[PDB]
């Protein structure tokens, strides 16, 4: 919960959806389970999604949605809808490299005065080099987004995908 409207940081620049589509991991987050992946495959700018986590005593949680391009100028500008109850939130993929490391950053106001925030790290891999993990975090707090209380997901106690 933060004062003001909410940023607007660049999104990944000639952001191709062809490459970002199969399974990412989750690396860290700011916090809304542990194993946590995403699955994308694609539809028509239009991606189909299924989120996946594990509890604590090893039920899985999963949740299905669509991510639909907000407009015609930004391709890495989706907003992702899960449930018919829910309005769409925003999706913006700041920054990736599609075989490696994504950004994920997601705003809502709270009248023009207010907003909440939530970004996530992703990744191919079930890690990432410390240094691309703050190179990315450099991205959120250059774009006056608090990343200090972001988390560390766990992807150690988990299965071999």
């Amino acid at each position: 919960f933060h004062l003001g409207k909410c940023p607007n940081p660049p999104v990944q620049e000639n952001f191709d959806v062809n490459k970002y589509p199969g399974r990412w991991y989750e690396i860290e987050k700011i916090p809304t389970g542990r194993c946590i992946q995403a699955n994308y495959s694609l539809m028509e700018g239009k991606i189909k999604v299924l989120n996946q986590e594990l509890r604590a005593d090893g039920t899985v949680n999963q949740i299905e949605g669509e991510a639909t391009p907000v407009n015609l100028t930004e391709p890495a500008k989706l907003e992702v809808k899960f449930s018919w109850f829910m309005p769409s939130a925003p999706y913006h993929i700041l920054a990736t490299d599609y075989e490696n490391y994504a950004l994920v950053y997601s705003c809502t106001s709270i009248s023009q005065s207010f907003h909440v925030d939530f970004a996530w790290i992703l990744a191919r891999n079930v890690a990432l080099p410390p240094e691309t993990v703050d190179s990315l975090k450099n991205i959120l707090t250059s774009n006056n987004i608090d990343v200090k209380k972001m988390t560390v997901t766990d992807q150690v106690n988990c299965p071999k995908l």
